[PDB]
């Protein structure tokens, strides 16, 4: 799509960089919505195509016409605003719904300069957040992830992309889903969006998980046919790791009887550990709760090694046969050590309540408390705070 003349004000977010040696030193970074929250319509104020579908056949029969006839609103404080997005110093939040409107959004970090995304390299390093998790019942999710996503949105993939990462374009992962554009253009072929995928943080203040998602494809990859599918160049399902499945039932909740209180401020500490080769071998979690840290806990299930962070014989172990057959750990961390967009977002789901999150082996929810009928019921303005985002070097973020 081609942005309108509107002016676009991205919140501000501070951000840092640390080392042992030096400690953390703040940076200016940039949130920026998707594009599609932006606002992509035609001139006669239709859309230009749904989620799951290609564009407007009317608007979109050629990639050129979809650029001529499909426009992005920039949006300003405001529009910000109205969409959920808020930031403060370093503090992000994200509002689930805006005056009774669904507003769900998904945002991306920038460069200083606003044309680039941010590209993180984890593999060998430590990520670390700062999490407010009670706002957030059953089926919600608050998610803070990454994505291998053209660092520029697009834009040098077709002299018809035109937003760029200054609006927000180029979005895949691991679903790869047919999304109306790829790359900032019409997805007039009607492709899946695929690519790498390392999910932190996907959580509500009843359950966590953690995941990478490996894709035997590098960057943004248009999928067709069977390559979208289970047996397809993603890891749909990823390697996961929530306390809850591995019997450890105690560790994250609302509450004193949980080790870590979801309804209370925390720090999630991930430690991407590599081998002598560079290569990614394991993913370590702690958690920083009243100035105390919180080791992960080890397995508590017959079956994966008996250890409290991921490798290949724990994914090997529990059943992540994709994440085994695309490379596993190493071609995650492949995907990691090339640079990969941070993504944050807050959503629910209509279709199946976020179950594989938070019910059954996965946590305290029963079949119908996650129904975004009954969410909003429980908490009328699902929310998460994440702040004080700091990356560097393995034991001076936390
Ligand atoms: O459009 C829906 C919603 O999607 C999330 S993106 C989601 C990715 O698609 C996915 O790769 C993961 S969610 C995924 C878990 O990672 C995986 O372990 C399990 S088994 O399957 C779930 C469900 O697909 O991570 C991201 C982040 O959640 C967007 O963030 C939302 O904005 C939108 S509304
Ligand atoms: C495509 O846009 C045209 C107008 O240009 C509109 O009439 C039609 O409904 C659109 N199709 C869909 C599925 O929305
Ligand atoms: C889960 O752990 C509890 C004790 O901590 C144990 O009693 C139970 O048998 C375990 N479940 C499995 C399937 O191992």
């Amino acid at each position: 799509q081609t942005p309108d003349k509107a002016k676009e004000q991205h919140p501000k977010l501070e951000t840092y960089r640390c080392t042992k040696a030096s400690g953390c030193k703040k940076q200016t970074n940039y949130i920026v919505a998707d594009a599609g929250i932006h606002g992509i319509r035609q001139k006669n104020g239709a859309g230009c195509g749904d989620w799951g579908q290609k564009p407007n056949a009317t608007a979109c029969p050629d990639e050129a016409s979809c650029a001529k006839n499909c426009i992005l609103s920039g949006m300003d404080s405001n529009a910000y605003k109205n969409a959920g997005i808020t930031t403060s110093g370093n503090k992000l939040r994200l509002q689930q719904l805006i005056n009774n409107q669904l507003v769900s959004p998904r945002v991306y970090l920038l460069e200083e300069n606003k044309k680039k995304y941010e590209m993180l390299h984890l593999t060998g390093t430590e990520f670390s957040f700062d999490v407010e998790m009670e706002k957030l019942p059953c089926g919600m999710n608050g998610a803070l992830y990454l994505s291998e996503m053209p660092q520029d949105g697009g834009k040098s993939t077709s002299r018809n992309s035109k937003a760029g990462a200054y609006y927000g374009a180029g979005y895949c992962d691991a679903q790869c889903y047919v999304t109306p554009f790829i790359n900032g253009v019409g997805n007039i072929k009607g492709q899946g969006v695929c690519c790498n995928e390392l999910d932190i943080w996907e959580a509500n203040s009843r359950a966590t998980h953690i995941a990478p998602h490996p894709c035997s494809k590098p960057g943004l990859y248009g999928c067709t046919g069977d390559e979208c599918g289970s047996s397809g160049i993603c890891d749909k399902a990823g390697c996961g790791w929530n306390h809850n499945r591995i019997n450890v039932t105690d560790f994250y909740g609302r509450g004193k009887q949980y080790k870590v209180d979801s309804t209370r401020k925390f720090t999630v500490t991930s430690q991407f550990v590599a081998n002598k080769q560079g290569d990614l071998i394991e993913l370590h979690r702690h958690y920083i709760q009243d100035n105390k840290v919180i080791e992960s806990a080890v397995v508590n299930i017959s079956g994966p090694p008996k250890i409290n962070f991921i490798n290949d014989k724990y994914c090997a172990a529990t059943g992540a046969n994709e994440y085994m057959r695309l490379g596993g750990t190493k071609q995650m961390g492949d995907a990691m050590s090339r640079g990969m967009v941070l993504a944050m977002s807050v959503w629910w789901s209509e279709g199946d309540f976020m179950a594989w999150l938070d019910q059954g082996v996965a946590g305290p929810c029963d079949a119908t408390e996650g129904d975004p009928k009954n969410i909003v019921k429980v908490q009328p303005n699902p929310e998460v705070t994440f702040s004080n985002i700091r990356i560097g070097e393995i034991g001076s973020t936390s």
